[PDB]
């Protein structure tokens, strides 16, 4: 006649259905936090591509402009 | 002149400083979702907890009614 | 003449690539930090599936047990 | 009596304990992966700062040997 046991069990049973449904939804946001972490890395790191060679480019636009100097320097008086 | 080299090295350092702005407001939106991860992960965890706990609260509910049930059995005829 | 001007621009130019070497290298640890995430979050996800689905598996053998149990009851004396 | 409903039921009740156990082993490890991507983001924007800090510097060495120059040829023959 008692149906205490089976009362606590289908609750239990319930609750965990409750808690798989929550758990999915939390996972579904994660994969959205997921997908802002890779784009916002991928931005930081074409930045910093461009930047170093950005700054290799002008280390040649200087050697080239000193190089024009040391050939315009050879028709000094000396 | 010549100031070829001079342009060229403030263009760079001008460069340096907008590409730094930008990166900082890409660090600033990935601080937020370092933010949502952990609150993604703590939430999950809880969950975790929770559900644990309620399985062996029904463990201990199911142990008790037993132990009950052996207590109403010795006033049976035997 | 005077080349303090050169030598403090030099210097930066020097730096800039230091730290866009050292911000690639960063990057390049937070790509697997976002693989070790992702693995995580599917591993979880795994589980969750399986477990919703392992509920209502439990729901269902408990519903066949019960409907065997209307037609057990059928042959008893009434 | 027949014990198909208890052991189904008791069945599941364990296996959800041994699945909390393991997403929280996955937790754990989740964790440590939120502290490396902290961790990476915190040395992007020191390097961000000191960068920024240090194109300034440079900005500011430069308009001070600028003055310099400016106060010396007051000095020339005009
Ligand atoms: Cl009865
Ligand atoms: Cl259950
Ligand atoms: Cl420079
Ligand atoms: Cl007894
Ligand atoms: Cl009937
Ligand atoms: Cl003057």
């Amino acid at each position: 006649g008692s149906s205490l046991i089976s009362a606590v069990s289908d609750k239990l049973r319930w609750r965990m259905k409750e808690e798989m449904d929550r758990a999915q939804a939390e996972l579904n946001a994660l994969k959205r936090t997921e997908e802002d972490l890779k784009k916002g890395h991928q931005k930081l790191e074409e930045m910093v591509t461009r930047l170093d060679q950005e700054v290799a480019e002008v280390d040649k636009n200087i050697e080239l402009l000193k190089k024009k100097d040391e050939e315009l320097s050879s028709a000094l008086e000396k």
